[PDB]
């Protein structure tokens, strides 16, 4: 159900869109959330995940660390998708403006081979610090599964592309 992605891999595919948006188009089995270790949704790609569900994603997330406490970083969670998807794949990349180590991202792709298909944003990039053509390539040879991924910024779509 997934359109307009260019094809980078046998398995990697990329398009310029907002994941929100895209998510309510496709609704697909797994949107894949750039998140924290408290999920605690503010900004970037989880502040506007919570915001499509109505608070809905923090409700439940502040449940599940209630009960299990923390996620490692590199580690997720499966939770809802509420109206975005059929499920949420909570991924924690490391966050390079709070020091943790970037040889995490690695560990942090490991968890989408756990799915058939996946919606997801570049792991670590925007707000988390990282260089976003270190993560594409990181993606690429690491999942083994299909990711579609959504780039909201159109100039950074274009520089991925051009330099893959
Ligand atoms: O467009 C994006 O998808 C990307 N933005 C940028 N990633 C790097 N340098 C950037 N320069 C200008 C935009 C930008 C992104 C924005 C928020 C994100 C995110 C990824 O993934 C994790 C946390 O939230």
């Amino acid at each position: 159900s997934f359109s307009g992605y260019l094809k980078l891999t046998d398995n990697v595919y990329i398009k310029n869109a907002d994941i929100v948006e895209e998510a309510k188009k496709v609704k697909p089995t797994v949107v894949v959330n750039a998140a924290n270790v408290y999920l605690k949704h503010g900004g970037g790609v989880a502040g506007a995940l919570n915001k499509a569900t109505n608070n809905a994603m923090q409700v439940e997330s502040d449940d599940y660390i209630a009960t299990n406490g923390p996620l490692k970083v590199g580690g997720s969670c499966v939770l809802s998708g509420h109206n975005l998807a059929k499920h949420c794949l909570h991924v924690v990349g490391p966050n390079v403006n709070k020091g943790e180590d970037i040889q995490l991202l690695k560990s942090a792709y490991e968890n989408f081979n756990q799915h058939e298909v996946l919606l997801a944003p570049l792991l670590s990039a925007g707000i988390f610090g990282a260089d976003p053509i270190h993560s594409l390539r990181v993606c690429v040879d690491t999942v083994r599964t299909n990711v579609y991924l959504a780039v909201f910024d159109k100039n950074l779509y274009d520089k991925l592309v051009s330099s893959f």
